[PDB]
């Protein structure tokens, strides 16, 4: 295992466990009490959290309260620590490049958010990928500012990106370093003070990520690391007032601290994923691929997971569905090609799909049975994948909509088909959705595809025979539209949109006109 | 006519004929040197153009001279000057608004570029909404700047877009008003000083466009306007040695322009322009018109003319060609959508035509014959619009290529032929060619357009199964590719490009630090 | 030594010789006859170089002509080189930021282009930071396009950065590595293919960083690299016809190269550069070491060297000039403080201080004397630093102007002084300079600052108590203004300006409308 962990992947266990500790003030940390997180594969107590209550919160107040709110640096001041940044992203992309530490994050990843090992490699390689994008002076250019001439001699306007300051950083249980790395670095890079809060499950993955950072050049006084439960981080967000949280999570959670925060947040919350199929039948094996991996890589565990397919009457003679249940078929435990829900129950899956199976006209394509042979605890879901078809006129109607958009984060999707003359009811239903994350338009047909961006949101589609819903890399914009809430991730202007705001500074030095002559008052 | 206005477009003849004069040092000449402009349809000497001689260059030397190599404005200097452009831009473009001014300029374009009414009026157009595109502030968002912050406090870099000072702009006889309007507005919005020299068979119309802009609150010492012979301009260049100059013409001429200017030129030269059909055949009418409308509106004297069309096999039995014969049948004098070629005469023409004719497989699609019924002097061309088809894999051995892709800047275009297994011989094709000016790419095939897209060059390409050659608005760039002296115009690039360079200011204030001392010398 | 090299900096010596060999074809290869570089401290033959011959340059041509003017890449085609770029750099970057990899390419640079130990590592460091910022996804950023709404639905247009193709750079001696891998990187990242010729004194140091490149995946086809003198490396170009020749040296070779290409050129050439001191007399310890620095660092033989100083009359009693001689004679050979002048001979720098004492009222400051106790060959000046002091009022005056303002690479410069009113004076004397390049305004006062500012061109201009006119580092443009062919360096947009050119695709793919019928013909 590399120098800075202190954990062994492959180790822990009910016999070995492990520790997460806190971050806060520059110094590791526990906590009055521990909790513990139980393997999703066996339920063994194999790691504990160091769980901070709600009175015991005050120094992780007090270290973001040493963060103005003109920021630990913005572009007139201690403009160095943009530089240190790139050094530090640039120290770490290297460390992270190093197949042995690859290969350390990759499992420690499948241990606590079980997923199949190229999977839990695709996060870190993502992750690798980003440090690379902000080496030198690529943090230096995220603060680059623009100006205009004034109206006169010694006028000039400028625009700058200004830091928030003390800012907050709530990230979930699914993808436990990606997420996390990517916007705590983006606060860091535009000057801001975080404090993160990683779903205690998973937290483990950041806390070695963390450590990772000290050693790059990381500034112990720069950022903390806070483990709590959802309401203990919802007393610090009220009581140590961030200027600005960005939270990743369940649209509950996303809707009720917008309130509580009083929309002082960016938000990447849940997502109803569709895939249309247009009326171009071809390359049926590699879209019933991208099917098969857009529903249930992860056992379906992503925000930008295939929720729904919508297919165009012409591919229902294409084998796609036939591929699509040998594909699923395929998946299994031991490789965790299919895995542990640690979201969903089996019961609440198998209800959701008996609910469905009440529409006039649904049948189960595939899967709607358990997983079998396992010790996954009771808590955490294990079904096979899932499809259950649902005619579309049945969708559209009131009460079943409401059921069929439901996301499910697991193995689960629902198919249905659309003919040539029904593509106004698809797009109706599109409408209808109250997400707009990802979205997929399996189509070549340039008249298809501009007609059905041009009445869609979501804010991330895919469009073209090899249009995917998932899997979205570092090299351009992930999160949703529709919202001025909406967060992104990754890229430069996900960052500076998230990370800093817009600050105007007017320069009028003079000189005062020799014939200046004092104006009647207006 | 208008009140800016001294001549009258459908009353100069050779009874009443107009005079052209020049504008230099904030006057209108009073020369006597008279170049006499006879009238492309009749020979009438209509038009007298007070051409500068080879001693009465020195006021031109003189009045450029007056503008330092830091402009008559930058980003720091004068910078109401910006704001000043914006309102002469809204007034002026207010009056070319005017139904009554339209129409001047269309008929006055009309009697010395001759071309139909619409087309006349579409260069009217295209040169009021460019006006548009700068009022109020929008000269003053061209000199934007960026910056970016230093290694240390007080420490920031700038990039502005900086002047050339003294210039000169040299435009040809096709479009009397867009181009030469469009390059004098973006070298002064940028702070330079130009002098204007549009060819001497069309300068009327850049002449009272001048008067006009006169009127709308251009300054009279900000640029100059200069009539002459092509030996008189280069005797200028030469000793006026101006920062840069903007040339639109022959490609003859460009590259002598830039060997003697040493390359401080930005040039749009002639263009053999491309029109690729793909496989998919569709929209046959539709696509027959704007081949119609690429090779022969006009007659063919656009930098942007449709020279030789890539039919794909499956075009040739979708009675595209015989469309094509049809329409360009129904060009006729009298609205001239055919009409004069003021640079190429009948028997060049003809003489071209039995060149290409001695290649073996060789056959005149449609046209060959001279026009009749008509007073067209002799130094022009009057032909009927002529299509000479040519084997492809006889187009691409040497010597045959050369004649085949010999621009004719007139009603004259190649037609060509090649199978699906061919495609690679007509990108060998275009590949060869010496310039890369417009192409048309008709296809709705995604797979096809981006390999064709990926291994081309010209600098305004267009693609889709409505793709055309010509008529590119002021909404996006018009210019070649592949050349470091490509011009743009009309669009902000194109204007910040052609007409201003870059300049870093670095600021460095200080402090001095705490911990400076002497350090070792180095 | 590291494992790419075939050299060893500190070992080589007319005893232990090293060879430079070229690279063409995608193999090292030497050529019909070997020319011998003396070392510049002793004259000892210790570096063979493999000039081409002007009838052995074929393979050079042939490997050109292999890339099409779409490039090796370009946005639409081969886009995945775009991200080996990316990779090749991070590990470029790692490899020169190695202690070892910097302390041989420093001592290597030192031995061939004789200058101070850091000064020789801030080329590296300069070089690695660089790569640095076109890791991972950065070079694939270079490649972002705009694009605008059409006029109706299926209209859209496109603006791309397209590669030129085949390419040629060529870099003089005075920075062995920083400027000719910056510009090899820039080309290569746009989607070019060059040939890269770096002056044979010193053309080493690149072929040594080649060797690194290629072991940190440098295609071998990718680029090639030819030593010859500049007469043969003529030819090439105009047998070869590159589609942009990046140079970087005399400006007399510059506008020879930009006549013979006829502007197919980007130019880096000589600079007269100037520093202003306001009226604000402070720090003036610090100034007198930037002073030092600027004037007489590698012996004066930066392109942003410090050739003339304007001294603000408030000046004169603050000590500065006896800082500034006391700061040039504690310079010495032994630690290459001073040294070796590989383009001027001590008799042409003698001859040129006593043309300028002829000026009534000159006078020698300090300097002015020959270095003593050395075996310098005589190829190369060796002279102490240098300043002379010439009253502004004789340098306006015709004859003395063209020669005060003559660029001497080497340790020397002019000092001048101003009174309150004469800035006009020094603001004239810099308009009529004829180069343009680095400049410097040592002042905090803002009123002084625009006006010098606003009244200026050099394209890299300090202002600031603490502006230089050397060292411009990766994170800002470096480069002249002024001119259309003026090239940058370093920067995204120095890379893009450079090494790419606008191509506009415009996007048209329909509907025909339902309603359109053939119009009347125009
Ligand atoms: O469903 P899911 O598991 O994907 O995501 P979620 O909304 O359940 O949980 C995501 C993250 O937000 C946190 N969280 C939950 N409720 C919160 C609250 N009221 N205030 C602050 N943070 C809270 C969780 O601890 C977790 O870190
Ligand atoms: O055919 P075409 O008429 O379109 O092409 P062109 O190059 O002949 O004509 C374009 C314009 O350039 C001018 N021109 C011609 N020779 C010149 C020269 N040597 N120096 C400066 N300007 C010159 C012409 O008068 C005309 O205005
Ligand atoms: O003075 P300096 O030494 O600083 O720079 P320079 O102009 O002398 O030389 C710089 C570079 O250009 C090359 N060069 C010189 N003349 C050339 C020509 N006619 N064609 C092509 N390349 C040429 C040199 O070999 C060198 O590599």
């Amino acid at each position: 295992t590399p120098s800075f962990a202190t954990v062994s992947p492959q180790e822990v266990s009910g016999s070995s466990p492990a520790e997460v500790q806190n971050f806060v003030q520059g110094s590791w940390t526990a906590s009055a009490n521990w909790n513990w997180i139980v393997d999703p594969l066996n339920g063994d107590k194999f790691i504990k959290v160091a769980e901070v209550q709600g009175t015991e919160i005050k120094s992780f107040m007090e270290s973001l309260s040493k963060c103005p709110k003109h920021g630990l640096h913005n572009p007139l001041k201690a403009p160095e620590r943009y530089l240190m940044y790139g050094d530090i992203s640039a120290k770490a992309a290297h460390m992270l490049g190093q197949p042995t530490v690859l290969d350390f994050f990759a499992k420690l990843i499948q241990r606590v958010s079980p997923k199949s090992y190229q999977q839990a490699l695709a996060e870190v390689q993502v992750s690798q990928k980003f440090l690379e994008n902000f080496c030198g002076d690529q943090v230096r250019f995220l603060a680059r500012s623009f100006a205009v001439p004034g109206n006169h001699l010694g006028q000039r306007s400028n625009g700058y990106r200004w830091p928030y300051g003390p800012v907050a950083i709530i990230t979930p249980f699914n993808f436990p370093l990606e997420i996390p790395l990517l916007q705590l670095m983006g606060a860091l890079y535009m000057g801001n003070k975080p404090v993160l809060k990683v779903d205690s499950k998973v937290s483990i993955v950041m806390e070695q990520m963390i450590r990772l950072l000290h050693d790059c050049g990381l500034p112990a006084e720069d950022m903390d690391f806070i483990n709590s439960d959802g309401a203990v981080m919802n007393k610090l967000l009220l009581e140590a007032n961030p200027k600005m949280t960005l939270f990743t999570g369940s649209s509950r959670v996303a809707e009720k601290l917008a309130a509580d925060l009083k929309g002082r947040v960016k938000l990447e919350d849940a997502g109803f994923d569709w895939k249309i199929l247009g009326p171009d039948v071809q390359e049926v094996d590699y879209v019933a691929w991208v099917c098969d991996q857009d529903a249930y890589a992860c056992s379906g565990q992503k925000c930008s997971a295939q929720s729904v397919l919508f297919m165009h009457k012409n591919w229902s003679s294409s084998g796609l569905l036939e591929k699509m249940k040998k594909l699923s078929e395929r998946r299994k435990l031991e490789d965790l090609t299919i895995g542990p829900v640690l979201t969903v129950t089996t019961e609440a899956m198998i209800e959701h799909m008996n609910n469905l199976l009440k529409i006039r006209g649904s049948k189960v394509l595939f899967g709607g049975e358990p997983l079998a042979n396992h010790s996954i605890p009771k808590i955490y879901g294990a079904m096979k994948p899932t499809a259950v078809f649902v005619p579309l006129e049945e969708i559209l109607k009131s009460g079943n909509f409401e059921l069929v958009t439901k996301e499910i984060f697991g193995p689960f999707q629902v198919v249905t088909e659309y003919s040539e003359d029904q593509l106004e009811l698809v797009l109706e239903a599109c409408e209808r959705m109250n997400a707009h994350l990802t979205a997929a338009i399996v189509s070549n047909d340039p008249l298809f595809l501009q007609d059905v961006l041009g009445r869609s949101v979501n804010g991330t589609t895919y469009a073209g025979i090899r249009a995917r819903t998932t899997g979205a890399p570092q090299n351009h914009w992930f999160g949703p539209a529709g919202d001025p809430r909406g967060a992104g991730i990754g890229t430069p202007e996900a960052i500076k949109l998230v990370w800093s705001c817009h600050r105007e500074i007017i320069y009028d030095v003079g000189p005062v006109p020799e014939s200046w002559a004092l104006p009647s008052a207006t």
